[PDB]
């Protein structure tokens, strides 16, 4: 069975967590929440409460068949980690071309891999300049697939994002 | 009239607005909040309400003698402006070397000017990588002054931040 890591902090955009989660689980895939502490709770922008499954210190990126990065301000919180552990976690995925899914602000965490030069990505407008300065070819589309990396911009894009992410995992 | 523009959206970090504002106003300078629509309210992370003085469609950066950018998630919101009008607004201050003050996340808007290459600043950890990628020399200090650009990291830096921003405005008119 295939298993998706979801990196999450406080102030995720609720639907960007729950909608891709549902779509993966409907297609028969497992999901697991990676966060600061096992059994700590993080709370979405609109009050959705999520329990962290696995602490970032313990997580073994090789256990996972994909990485999902929900947007809102969760990615900005994650980039506050004083040891940069979420970027380092995400680097396993970009370095080994493991399916990597990021919506809205989510691709902020990808910047910290240093792996974006020459890659084609979209994101929420707020973050596009920073993605470009990280070396990405940034476009403005509802969903972008660049080999293993699937990105979308906003919650309106979810239908497209969700289709493309479960497809990528079927391989 | 030496007037400081403050670009502000929702979810600014309250005291990064109120403390610098007070220090500027104590030192005799006026402040003008610039936002999406004039006479609307924006609300801090901890619920401070601030009225927007001037709409960003109306604002002329010429009118002002400094630019102050409070942090929190206000700068991120401002970067979601569809036409990028707050980056454009800030481009005047960076191009013409006008006093430019930013704390925490605040330097994110300075990235949109494309004027950061070779400049030296600090910011909250979360945005340091993005400043580097924009070509800035990023350091970790309580306050950094690079000619006209004043930056700090976090709320505990405010005593240092506020000293330097007022000192920029005083020196602008040769008072020592």
């Amino acid at each position: 069975t295939k298993k998706v890591a979801i990196i999450l902090a406080n102030e995720f955009e609720d639907i960007e967590y729950s909608s891709p989660k549902e779509a993966l689980e409907n297609a028969g895939f497992n999901t697991v929440v990676i966060g600061d502490t096992a059994n700590s709770e993080v709370v979405g922008k609109h009050g959705e409460k999520v329990t962290v499954d696995v602490g970032i210190a313990e997580a073994k990126p090789e256990d996972y068949d994909a990485l999902l990065i929900p947007g809102g301000f969760s990615p900005d919180h994650l980039r506050g980690d004083t040891e940069g552990r979420y970027g380092t976690f995400a680097k396993y995925f970009t370095k080994n071309d493991v399916p990597t899914f990021a919506i809205c602000h989510g691709p902020q965490i990808l910047i910290d891999t240093d792996d974006l030069k020459g890659r084609t990505l979209t994101a929420v407008l707020n973050v596009r300049k920073d993605l470009s300065n990280a070396g990405a070819h940034v476009v403005d589309e509802s969903v972008v697939v660049d080999n293993n990396i699937v990105t979308s911009r906003v919650p309106d894009d979810l239908d497209d994002f969700n289709r493309e992410i479960v497809k990528q995992l079927q391989l």
